[PDB]
DNA sequence: ACCGCTGCAAGGAATAGGATACTTGCGGGCTATATGGCGGCGAATACCC
């Protein structure tokens, strides 16, 4: 299990740095304000999305 | 009971990389000052009576 927090100040480099090494580690993401790209990417079904508000 | 040595602090530069805004390089898409040709003719001045 990985959880990166606040992922919206990391880059793609450090979020999959560590998915390559482990490939099927379960990654939970915690956010406010997600970056575009992860944002699209959750919202056109790449990865699940729950939105707490 | 003096002294050279060791060790525990002090003193910070250069990059990665996510930000934020500057700086410009450009390309398409616009606006805006002569000196080697005559011949003929009719009309417009000049003039000196």
């Amino acid at each position: 299990l990985l959880i990166v927090d606040e992922e919206h100040r990391f880059g793609v480099r450090h979020k999959e740095r560590i998915k390559a090494m482990r490939a099927n580690v379960d990654i939970l993401t915690l956010t406010a304000t997600p970056i575009p790209r992860t944002l699209n990417m959750a919202m056109s079904g790449m990865r699940d999305l729950s939105i707490i508000a």
